């Protein structure tokens, strides 16, 4: 997260760290057994760390659970990073408490102008911002025209832009797979962008509201 603020410890209870010897992506707990991330974060096996604030310090709030299965969207395509969503089945259910809570899947798509929160342990491009403690950022959803203008012809129906065309504030590498929460629901998944927090290069997110049929269909296929 570039230009954000350190989140109030555990204010983002659904936030998870994806770890394979080190933090490499984020994810969102959507229920006791499932995590939503980015298909570009795919690994056949990962350890999901819940209840985290400072990933480098044991706090007593964490839960480490290995995955029983990692399922990328059947239509994911890397050359254009389309359908950049993945489901992770936990090997054992998370324990919900003061530190671990799921985030609800969107009923409907949020329109342009909606103010949202993005969080993560990715690069902050700041000496002063410690990526080891969860960073938060409020970003507005951009219009389709501003989005397509920024990345001509590269925006599909499974993407939306959010952030600031002037730059300075954005998600960054390491934040990928993380949540974009708007009015208490998971609207996006940190996906891609050109650089981080650069003028004219807003962040691009996977558009969760068009994947609801696939998501629920899969969560019912345990
Ligand atoms: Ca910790």
């Amino acid at each position: 997260i570039v230009g954000g603020y350190e989140c109030k410890a555990y204010s983002q209870a659904h936030q998870v760290s994806l770890n394979s010897g080190y933090h490499f992506c984020g994810g969102s707990l959507v229920n006791e057994n499932w995590v939503v991330s980015a298909a570009h974060c795919y690994k056949s096996r990962v350890e999901v760390r819940l209840g985290e604030h400072n990933i480098k310090v044991t706090e007593g709030s964490e839960q480490f659970i290995s995955s029983s299965r990692v399922i990328r969207h059947p239509n994911y395509s890397s050359y254009n990073i389309d359908n950049d969503i993945m489901l992770i089945k936990l090997s054992k259910p998370a324990t919900l408490n003061t530190y671990v809570q799921p985030v609800a899947l969107p009923t409907s798509c949020a329109p342009a102008g909606t103010m949202c929160t993005v969080s993560g342990w990715g690069n902050t491009m700041s000496s002063t911002a410690d990526s080891n403690k969860l960073q938060c950022l409020n970003i507005p959803i951009l219009s389709y025209s501003d989005c397509n203008n920024s990345y001509p012809g590269m925006i599909t129906n499974a993407m939306f832009c959010a952030g600031y065309l002037e730059g300075g504030k954005d998600s960054c590498q390491g934040d990928s797979g993380g949540p974009v929460v708007c009015n208490g629901e998971l609207q996006g998944v940190v996906s891609w962008g050109y650089g981080c927090a650069e003028p004219g290069n807003p962040g691009v997110y996977a558009k969760v509201c068009i994947f609801n049929d696939w998501l629920t269909s899969t969560m019912a296929s345990y």
